[PDB]
């Protein structure tokens, strides 16, 4: 198999959520992240032209990037406690995408399988991230 996972990586709090459905629609175009002063409150990912359904609270600020066209994540890093705090999303363009506070119990995400890259998120949530976790593919 080529596919693999990375996680979970946070708590048991909030509900499962999975974009999982969401790759059918593009590869990971951009990304949205609602941060506030200690967490990663709320995320949305834009798989082609669609974005994802906003998971996550309202008590931060939003944070936007967006991919360049065949540019593609291939590591996350980042830190969680109760909640995830921290993320940073390496691209195949050498760009670092760095969201949150630099605190916490830290991670490093990496694809098992040749020629893998980011295809989706899942994760738990409620008002903020309570967990992340991401999936490879070809
Ligand atoms: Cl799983
Ligand atoms: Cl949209």
């Amino acid at each position: 198999r080529s596919s693999s996972y990375s996680g979970e990586y946070g708590s048991g709090g909030g509900k499962r959520f999975s974009h999982s459905g969401n790759q059918l629609d593009g590869p990971i175009t951009a990304l949205r992240v609602r941060v506030n002063t200690y967490y990663i409150v709320g995320l949305q990912v834009r798989y082609g032209k669609v974005w994802s359904d906003y998971v996550g609270g309202r008590n931060g600020d939003l944070e936007e990037i967006f991919l360049h066209p065949g540019e593609s994540v291939i590591q996350v890093s980042g830190k969680y406690k109760w909640y995830l705090k921290k993320l940073v999303f390496v691209t195949d363009k050498g760009r670092y995408l760095s969201f949150g506070k630099d605190s916490g119990t830290s991670f490093n995400a990496v694809p098992l399988h040749p020629n893998t890259v980011l295809r989706f998120i899942s994760g738990r949530s409620g008002s903020l991230i309570d967990a992340i976790g991401l999936h490879w593919d070809v």
